[PDB]
């Protein structure tokens, strides 16, 4: 009779090798653009002179030939331009076909059909479906990354390092993004049909997923809540009943599973690294290189000016008028890939930020805006570079407050202190990566006040003491904080100063949540005298109020008879007491290897309510939860469990222990999995 399809035969495996997709835990035909594979076709018959095969691939609810999301090939002899199909050898019934899809092609879900013209007639029919994502590997393809290793941290890497802390000690969390987990990437190709620009229009919207930038763009918005209509729900209060500690989660993992889960439902509660960390393993998924971006004294600067206020009273309280507008740090991501609208000079990283924290064009997004553009103070260039712009370089001025006399009165001008030590992961290890030199010229120098005055030019068309607040002592959550207040009188006389001091707990970002200490002492110190006021606060004074960030904000507004007040602020961290996480025997894969999690409770009371949190791809599927019993005071806690290695190589196992006296302590432990 006519040609006709009797079988298929995809060579999964050997394509999604080439293309570089063989790690995804999905059983389904992985491809990346502008890039052959190759299909082995039986057909019922030998194939004549006289007849035709023509392939069509469509993808999105309204496949369009002149959209790109819908295209008709010649099978043919020769390769053509954009999709194609090649037939490199007919033996007898079995066709070998090469199909080769454009550069910039729609990423997403295709469907693959084929109409046979044979004997004065024709007939259709459906051949199966695929994904197609970007390809980094490309070098005619926006996302190209030609350094071997670099592509392969940057896209290939699914353990983490995330800079979490304080610019007086910077720390990590290790992240599970684990982008080739089941339903994983399906799940993050799912979040693009449910947009607003999709809703909108999920024709435009599907032709728009050729582009990196756009694909960028909107998962900045759809990984939060906001807008009724992402992923995650913020919250930096202190208060995250009906959800989550967002200091408890380890990966992005658990967290997009529950979001599918239940039904689309806001994921509770998530905070700026929870963002970034669900965004990158969305971003490395589809094929967009990208990496964790922290940064320290990051500012928000609500009206642009480049400059951003704090407030304080005359007792050394902080005041909340501004009082979460620096925060201690805040994380964001980078994206790799070249900006056709931009220009040659502005390719490379790119910008993005799901933390809803400035409203976009209507919308909670932000980016992609070129990192070499913010260096440069071209904040007229998309997107969002003025808001960027002064996250890094802001200059940022102290202010006392009465709020009797209602006066108000500017303190000290500091245009060094915001964005410092940006950091990210290290290609290869878990090293810290410094990339300051990017964002800006050095401080103090002829580029910074440059460009600082290029940017605000475009977008806004004698003291006689010294304050340093000290550590005294290891900080740690059960331990009594003690600090050390330094004085010392720089002029030649004998000087007498006020000081008012307090202590509030608080969030990173600045959130302002209790008093838990304050004083205030009258000392007068001889020509050079230096002094040292001692600072104490109780565990019982602060345990009722420290929240998981573990963070304390300790000011000192002093003052001489007929000067100005010194400010001297400092905010401290207390450790959690230490999670142990250990090994058993050598790891090796399909081969079960035991684990110990060791605890100590240094508190005189006991801890309730304890549960092990265990994951780590390629370590564990998915998320491994344990009920502790209760552990009494000083006593140490052992709980082992199994883990059943899956891929071999370096892994990372994470682990999070949470009691009612320690929210969120994190554990990880580097694992080397024989093959
Ligand atoms: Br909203
Ligand atoms: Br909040
Ligand atoms: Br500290
Ligand atoms: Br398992
Ligand atoms: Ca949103
Ligand atoms: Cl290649
Ligand atoms: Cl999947
Ligand atoms: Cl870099
Ligand atoms: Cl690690």
């Amino acid at each position: 009779a006519a040609l006709g399809v009797q079988s298929i035969n995809w060579q999964t495996a050997f394509n999604r090798q080439a293309h570089h997709t063989d790690k995804f835990s999905s059983q389904e035909l992985i491809l990346r653009r502008g890039q052959n594979f190759q299909v082995l076709m039986i057909m019922n018959k030998g194939l004549g002179s006289n007849e035709r095969l023509e392939f069509i691939v469509s993808t999105g609810p309204y496949p369009s030939e002149s959209a790109m999301t819908k295209a008709v090939f010649p099978l043919s002899n020769g390769s053509s331009g954009g999709w194609s199909a090649v037939l490199q050898a007919s033996n007898g019934n079995t066709l070998t076909i090469s199909i080769s899809s454009p550069a910039s092609a729609p990423i997403g879900r295709y469907t693959m059909a084929l109409q046979i013209f044979s004997q004065g007639g024709i007939s259709s029919v459906k051949l199966g479906t695929f994904i197609l994502l970007f390809n980094p590997w490309l070098n005619v393809d926006s996302v190209f990354m030609g350094n071997h290793a670099e592509r392969e941290e940057y896209v290939q890497e699914d353990a983490g390092i995330i800079f979490v802390g304080s610019t007086n000690r910077i720390g990590m969390i290790g992240w599970n993004f684990g982008q080739f987990e089941e339903d994983i990437l399906s799940i993050c190709l799912s979040i693009l049909d449910r947009s607003l620009n999709f809703r909108r229009d999920a024709a435009t919207d599907v032709a728009s997923r050729n582009d990196p930038k756009y694909v960028g763009r909107v998962l900045s918005a759809m990984i939060n809540s906001n807008d009724d209509n992402g992923v995650l729900a913020g919250n930096w209060s202190g208060t995250y009943t009906g959800g989550r500690d967002p200091r408890s989660w380890d990966g992005s993992v658990e967290i997009l599973k529950n979001w599918k889960k239940s039904g689309l439902s806001p994921v509770r509660y998530g905070q700026c690294w929870v963002f970034a960390g669900t965004l990158n393993t969305a971003l490395r998924s589809l094929g967009i290189p990208s990496r964790v971006i922290t940064n320290f004294n990051s500012a928000h600067d609500t009206d642009r000016n480049l400059s951003v206020d704090v407030y304080y009273d005359p007792m050394g309280n902080p005041l909340d008028k501004g009082s979460d507008s620096v925060w201690n740090f805040h994380v964001w991501n980078e994206g790799w890939f070249v900006r056709s609208d931009l220009g040659p000079s502005y390719g490379g990283w790119q910008v993005l930020d799901a933390t809803p924290q400035e409203r976009s064009q209507g919308v909670f997004q932000c980016g992609p805006a070129s990192v070499i553009g913010v260096r440069e103070g071209d904040v007229q260039l998309n997107f969002d570079m003025p808001f960027i712009f002064a996250e890094v370089n802001a200059d940022r001025i102290t202010w006392l407050y009465d709020n009797t006399t209602g006066k108000q009165w500017k303190n000290s001008v500091n245009s060094h202190t915001i964005g410092r030590y940006i950091s990210t992961k290290a290609v290869g290890s878990n090293a810290r990566m410094d990339v300051t030199d990017k964002y800006k010229y050095p401080e103090g120098s002829d580029q910074e006040r440059q460009v600082f005055q290029k940017a605000l030019g475009k977008l806004k068309p004698e003291p006689s003491i010294i304050g340093k607040l000290k550590v005294a002592g290891m900080l740690a959550v059960g331990k009594e904080v003690n600090l050390v207040l330094l004085l010392k009188n720089l002029s030649r006389d004998t000087k007498t100063v006020t000081v008012n001091m307090t202590a509030w707990t608080i969030i990173y970002n600045g959130t302002l949540v209790h008093e838990v200490w304050k004083d205030s002492a009258t000392m007068s110190l001889d020509p050079e005298e230096e002094a040292e006021h001692p600072i104490k606060i109780s565990y019982a004074q602060y345990e009722r109020y420290l929240k998981s960030d573990n963070m304390i904000r300790i000011t000192a507004v002093c003052k001489v008879p007929d000067e100005s007040e010194v400010v001297v602020e400092r905010d401290i961290i207390l450790d959690n007491p230490t999670l142990t996480l250990e090994v058993l025997n050598e790891a090796r894969v399909r081969k079960p290897v035991n684990v110990q999690m060791l605890f100590s409770n240094p508190l005189d009371e006991p801890v309730r309510d304890c549960v092990l949190m265990v994951e780590g791809s390629g370590l564990l599927l998915g998320n491994l939860k344990i009920d502790v019993p209760t552990l009494g005071p000083k006593e140490r806690s052992r709980v082992r469990f199994d883990i059943l290695p899956s891929r071999s190589g370096t892994k990372q196992l994470l682990a999070d222990f949470s009691c009612n006296k320690f929210p969120a302590i994190k554990a990880m432990l580097s694992i080397d999995v024989a093959e």
